């Protein structure tokens, strides 16, 4: 439980210090374990925070599939998972070394290669709701892969760019955007 | 305005905490005292950059003959100009890293960003080309869905990202009416 034991602690650290505060001497000291061991499983402090974001996109999809039953139709499907989007991100301890972790290696190609293939996993959320609300007649959408990204990062939007707005206000407006995105669907 | 250009390159290259007001000053060659918060500095430079875009969207808004095609056009747009989307992350930091004064004023920067779809939105709504009774709310949805799609895509193939700006404008609009 050592390579697990180190993502909890550095998950804490994250939260507590940011990522560019948290240093890897930190991390080994506190979880208890060496900079081999730290250097063998993760290699830098940058892919070590990437695997943190794997098993939190995990955590994140386990958790979208519980919840999802509330929700009988694709429809209701979308409207959920927006609003789901929009209020955990309010408290989402992470959601700031995201901030100060994203800013800053987006140019090295192979960070953002697989910071790539985590936003596709989250891009497979909205793929799925749409591929089944085909194969029930809710809607009719040729460009699934398309129409999946556009919904997630109109989302992100919403979800990042509002944030001076009361959590209210916030809602009703995501929930005003699902009903006029869906609407354009038809 | 020997600073500013400076500060803007230092924001846009790193983020709002990486770049400095030592790096600021040493960069640009000029007195420390001279420039004497960052913060300011910041709200000064999202003006200057949010006015440079809204009068490059009136000088090219011309092209586009109804409303319907003004949304296109300046989503489109929205993906190309060198005008305030490129400090969009810096912006996404400045919130997180930061206040009453600063925080509330700032809301004033938003409403211009929002205004651009209120005209084409309130426009459209006397030339009869749909029906919006709620146009502010679809405005500040339109221009945050958009900001979305310029800055959470910003790094594939441009001509890819247009199309589905474009794909965007089109259910979007299909949903008003
Ligand atoms: C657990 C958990 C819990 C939640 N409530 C949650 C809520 C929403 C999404 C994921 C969630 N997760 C899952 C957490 C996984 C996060 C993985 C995202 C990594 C990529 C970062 C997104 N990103 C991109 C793409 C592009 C950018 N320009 C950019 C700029 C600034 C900040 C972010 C940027």
């Amino acid at each position: 439980n050592l390579k697990d034991k180190i993502l909890g602690v550095a998950k804490e650290l994250f939260i507590k210090n940011g990522y560019n505060a948290t240093t890897t001497g930190e991390i080994v000291k506190l979880s208890e374990s060496s900079k081999g061991n730290l250097y063998y499983h993760f290699k830098t402090k940058e892919n070590l925070f990437l695997e943190i974001l794997n098993i939190e996109e995990s955590k994140w999809q386990e958790q979208w599939k519980k919840e999802q039953i509330k929700a009988k139709t694709n429809r209701e499907k979308f409207y959920l998972y927006n609003e789901l989007s929009l209020t955990t991100e309010y408290y989402y301890p992470l959601q700031n070394a995201i901030i100060e972790f994203y800013t800053e290696y987006y140019k090295t190609n192979s960070i953002n290669e697989k910071m790539n293939k985590l936003q596709n996993k989250y891009i497979d959320a909205y793929h799925v709701i749409f591929k089944e609300g085909n194969l029930n007649g809710e809607w009719s959408i040729n460009d699934v892969n398309a129409v999946s990204k556009i919904a997630a990062n109109a989302v992100n939007g919403i979800v990042t760019f509002t944030h001076e707005q009361n959590i209210n206000e916030r809602i009703k407006l995501m929930n005003k955007f699902s009903q006029i995105f869906l609407n354009g669907l038809s």
